[PDB]
């Protein structure tokens, strides 16, 4: 009837110099993701991830419609990756919008190993989408 579920996204990335020969244009491989904290399950709550790679790419919309929600890829720059969390909703919100700065390790500094942590509220889910939030180890506040 009336109520709040919090719950937790972790998006993060790893950056590091390619070893490769001289005349391979990538000087980077690099991982996004996103997961949920130690022993919570988003998967009961995210229908999909969608990560939206550089016009550069070949097909630079990648779907991951189950865990683990990642991209590996090599590279030469860092970009502003926009991330869709697509959620198991009937109602809104149906999804959420992050803009990640995939940035690389440059000039041999060391590897990249970022974490942005996201708190998500749902205020006043329905019965069926606050079971999936509870489920993935959503918590209620009052
Ligand atoms: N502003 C800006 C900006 C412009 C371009 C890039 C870039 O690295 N592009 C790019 C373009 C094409 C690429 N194929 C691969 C390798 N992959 C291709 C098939 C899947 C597995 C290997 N890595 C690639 C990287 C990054 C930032």
């Amino acid at each position: 009837n009336q109520c709040t579920v919090q719950v937790r996204l972790e998006l993060g990335h790893r950056a590091q110099l390619r070893k490769k020969p001289t005349t391979e244009g990538f000087t980077h491989d690099w991982m996004v993701f996103v997961r949920g904290p130690e022993q919570c399950d988003i998967q009961h709550f995210v229908e999909k991830v969608v990560f939206w790679l550089h016009d550069s790419f070949p097909k630079p919309r990648r779907v991951c419609k189950e865990p683990p929600y990642k991209v590996e890829e090599s590279g030469y720059a860092g970009f502003i990756m926009p991330i869709e969390v697509h959620f198991k909703n009937k109602e809104e919100p149906r999804k959420v919008c992050f803009t990640y700065d995939l940035f690389l390790n440059l000039e041999g500094n060391p590897p990249v190993n970022h974490l942005r942590c996201e708190k998500l509220t749902f205020n006043n889910p329905t019965t069926e989408f606050r079971y999936k939030l509870l489920r993935a180890g959503g918590v209620m506040v009052m």
